[PDB]
DNA sequence: TGAGACATGCCCAGACATGCCCGTTT
DNA sequence: ACGGGCATGTCTGGGCATGTCTCAAA
């Protein structure tokens, strides 16, 4: 079974938010909106902001899980490479197989589901600190997005979800994460192969569309991309 | 007896949906909008969606059984060549003789009717989560649609039924499959054969777009339209 | 264990000889000396000549065995593809797994060694028929040099050997065989990629060789290829 | 404890020999007379010849062991990386953790010396088949020479040794290994960086040659000799 | 540390490979 | 009865991907 990744703000307008990269511990963790992807170094900290309109009811929790992005791999549980699964790199509260880890919260709980066989981590929801309108959370990924025996270069996706005391869904969101050794580089590169997927390709193509009422449906459809593009 | 490929939605809405993606020569899957055919590689994952209207009673199961579309052999069991049939992989819960399997679903069941010796698989039916509005089971075909001493190029058609808790009918639909090597290829090419095979008649509407795949999906997203005027 | 393929005429000057192709059942079996390779169709007859100086002692036998040509494959026994291993295409005297078969000799014996696990066939040595100075023998190969589960396109090598009553070696020889569906074609093609491996490549390269006495060793060495080439 | 590598021909003039393969990135194994190094891909065949002036006593054995080359790690037992170790390969006759395996020899024995803890495999010595004047033996290296949590990019040295019935040293020789994914390329480079690092001292005669493949062949014959006057 | 410059495992668009199915000549 | 397109599985050199080492400048 492959858990959903469908965005769903729920009745609390739950959604995620990230920070920029170019100061202190930034090159060791950068986010590119154009890709909605987080580039980060093995075992280094990645901060994430939880935004919510109203306020979650008592007992509310926040969970984080990973699924592969590509379809031929989804059904495959995202484990940790074997080499690393055998290392003292564990605060103690978190099992060695788990890829994702919450940093700085002894209230965090790790789960290795009996049925789905999926790996996840949960923490009690906490209200924003007076001043800011979000609750930042810290994550750490324990294997490179290219370890053999592990993810094996298969792009992964992190699904953050807001569940109630009973576990029921209340809101969901997600983002792509690539663990590596040169976040800055890999980000540029990828932001480049994109800034080269629009210019490099410019040729035009036509299409025959029968139906007076149908043409206006494709017209107003394509007349829409003509705006959100040249800008 | 012989299984019917009658497009029987049922009284709930047991239909089919497939992911819209490119058709370059490097992908493992790619659907035939037109021919309702599939082009997944050997042993790769096949994402099959299942929309509906009303939730069937607590027990409805889904099943998969293959059939050769060609009238000549449309009465012969769809097995595996003794080669791969003599091969066991990471799956100690799914017989080597069966063609179709489901990925991640320990609730699955593979059986050969003691009357038809038919290869079929039945996996429990789960309803859509909160937010989303459908469900997709992950199928995996274990043999090329051209392996000598088996299917042997004989085109096929997967019959996905929605039989209730007592094996009785309650929904059904099907689609063609082509376990080939370059899914993009035998999709770019097995498609043009229906893009020069006839000239036809009619007066469309002129509408040109932009983009390579951006459009390759656009003109592609032009087939699912006029199909509501014949059968 | 990979049996030897080292040519060895022995004390009887044992060696092999073939015929030309371009008459009757020729296109269904051709030999190209430039390659010392026999191109032949599945299940069709291939004739081979056994030449020997003196005359083998009483009890002498002749064996034929196949080994893969490429090194990463030698250690692999040359079996028959699974599809074919299950067919009535057997005179009865010869097991279905065996690739090589002697045609027209009920005195022939097939072996499936207990240790080497190799497949072989043997026949009592017979003197030339008055007139010719050789003993022709007939072979048949029961799988295409490209059957999956079988040789799988891996080039094979046939080692004919002259053993005594006890089994001791007395002479050995060998030749390359490719089973296919278009011997003529495949032969030309290959005789072409060769007639294109000498002309296509002509550039010269130099080499520094210290040692007065050593230079004359490479001189008389290369001064040798200058003769057997332009001719 | 660290085993000796000091060559030792012994009273039977024991020493190894290798084939003469090329460098196309399609080769799976390829030795270097220059570097006296083998470049084989993961789990592929590496034939090693065994020459001996006189035949050994009844019971003589050949044992092959690996050692890290570098003085720093020369005391660290060579094991398979965590990943490949957790893979039971179609060779249940051999320990899942042994780096070196032998192919096609049921009489082979794998070892885990209690004291030293080193790993090695042994096989009974076999006299050269008539006509031939040496014995080859087939090995496989179950792990790239850079698996992490394994050799981890550390060069190793395989020490073939000839021991007797009562395991006494009889002779010994060795060679360098590297398990890649491009034995062709990797060797070209490594061989090239030597074919530049040295200038040597002397008077060199000049010999022009025709043909890249042929030239490369002499060049090899010549670099091998240029080693027969170094160490 | 920040940017090259390697090192070394792997993708791949574009050929090649190889069994066949026509159709038509010596 | 041997040259010709054809349906399909597959090889391959040129390039790309991804961790890590190395030297000079805030
Ligand atoms: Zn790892
Ligand atoms: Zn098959
Ligand atoms: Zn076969
Ligand atoms: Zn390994």
């Amino acid at each position: 079974s492959v858990p959903s990744q469908k965005t769903y703000q729920g009745s609390y307008g739950f959604r995620l938010g990230f920070l920029h990269s170019g100061t202190a511990k930034s090159v060791t963790c950068t986010y590119s909106p154009a890709l909605n992807k987080m580039f980060v170094q093995l075992a280094k900290t990645v901060p994430v902001q939880l935004y919510v309109d109203s306020t979650p009811p008592p007992g509310t929790r926040v969970r984080a899980m990973a699924i592969y992005k590509q379809s031929q791999h989804m059904t495959e549980v995202v484990r940790r490479c074997p080499h690393h699964e055998r290392s003292s790199d564990s605060d103690g509260l978190a099992p060695p197989q788990h890829l994702i880890r919450v940093e700085g919260n002894l209230r965090a709980e790790y789960l290795d589901d009996p049925n789905t066989f999926r790996h996840s981590v949960v923490v009690p929801y906490e209200p924003p600190e007076v001043g800011s309108d979000y609750t930042t959370i810290y994550f750490k990924f324990m294997c490179n997005s290219s370890c053999m025996g592990g993810m094996n270069r298969r792009p992964i996706l992190v699904i953050i979800t807001l569940e109630d005391s009973s576990g029921n869904l209340l809101g969901r969101d997600s983002f792509e994460v690539r663990v590596c050794a040169c976040p800055g580089r890999d980000r540029r590169t990828e932001e480049e192969n994109l800034r080269k997927k629009k210019t490099m390709d410019g040729e035009y193509f036509t299409l025959q569309i029968r139906g007076r009422e149908r043409f206006e449906q494709f017209r107003e459809r394509n007349e829409a991309l003509e705006l959100k593009d040249a800008q």
